[PDB]
DNA sequence: CGTACGTGCGTTTAAGCGGTGCTAGAGCTGTCTACGACCAATTGAGCGGCCTCGGCACCGGGATGCGTTTTTTTTTTCGCAGCGGTAC
């Protein structure tokens, strides 16, 4: 019943959920692994901080 | 005006070739596992309205430093007449 947001499970502020959707609806591939969005929201957050 | 390329002829090298010998590693087949797509339902994260108050652009009014001229000086750099010692 209690739904923790994946972004929390990675300790990322970047939305690992919205990254997963954007990828599947991006037409990048047929199938997205479940680590991929994590890995990507991570890298995104990181470069966001590096500039900020 | 100075010099560092360019040509070319002469030595040094090692690339290229064709063939031979050994073996990693490419790249396929079959099997089976784990992982991810799909669905449904349930949520709260995230978005479009409101309503401040404070960070920012502004403004005018001196203050610091930066460039221009042009005035006064310091240092160097010839040139003319006015010396002190030779010479006799
Ligand atoms: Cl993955
Ligand atoms: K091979
Ligand atoms: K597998």
């Amino acid at each position: 019943a209690k739904a923790k947001t994946r972004s929390s499970r990675a300790g990322l502020q970047f939305p690992v959920g919205r990254v997963h959707r954007l990828l599947r609806k991006g037409n990048y591939s047929e199938r997205v692994g479940a680590g991929a969005p994590v890995y990507l929201a991570a890298v995104l957050e990181y470069l966001t901080a590096e500039i900020l």
